[PDB]
């Protein structure tokens, strides 16, 4: 599923990401926009053999099992395919565990490089919330 900006903002608000670990909703929408362009089926193969999956491009090295990342973990205890569903529940729950790590939203490279320090509230501007 390919979300619209305000449609995802509402879906993410409904699943508790607004101010989760102190990160306002706009941070989450901005991160999803640049990680996946709001596409739940987005995947990106990394040079270490791992793959990033879903709306927030969650990586198989630590967070999910895809059966093809040599030396990996599955801390969200899910198959990586669960991060590609039209229902964003699994992606939100695993994102909650990632952001609870010592590095917070810095875990998402696109968030750190394109969202952090910006006027992120602009990402929820004009949205039904
Ligand atoms: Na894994
Ligand atoms: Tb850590």
């Amino acid at each position: 599923k390919v979300f619209g900006r305000c449609e995802l903002a509402a879906a993410m608000k409904r699943h508790g990401l607004d101010n989760y670990r102190g990160y306002s909703l706009g941070n989450w929408v901005c991160a999803a926009k640049f990680e996946s362009n709001f596409n739940t089926q987005a995947t990106n193969r990394n040079t270490d053999g791992s793959t990033d999956y879903g709306i927030l491009q969650i990586n198989s090295r630590w967070w999910c099992n895809d059966g093809r990342t040599p030396g990996s973990r599955n801390l969200c205890n899910i198959p990586c395919s669960a991060l590609l569903s039209s229902d964003i529940t699994a992606s939100v729950n695993c994102a909650k565990k990632i952001v609870s790590d010592g590095n917070g939203m810095n875990a998402w490279v696109a968030w750190r490089n394109r969202c952090k320090g910006t006027d992120v509230q602009a990402w929820i501007r004009g949205c039904r919330l």
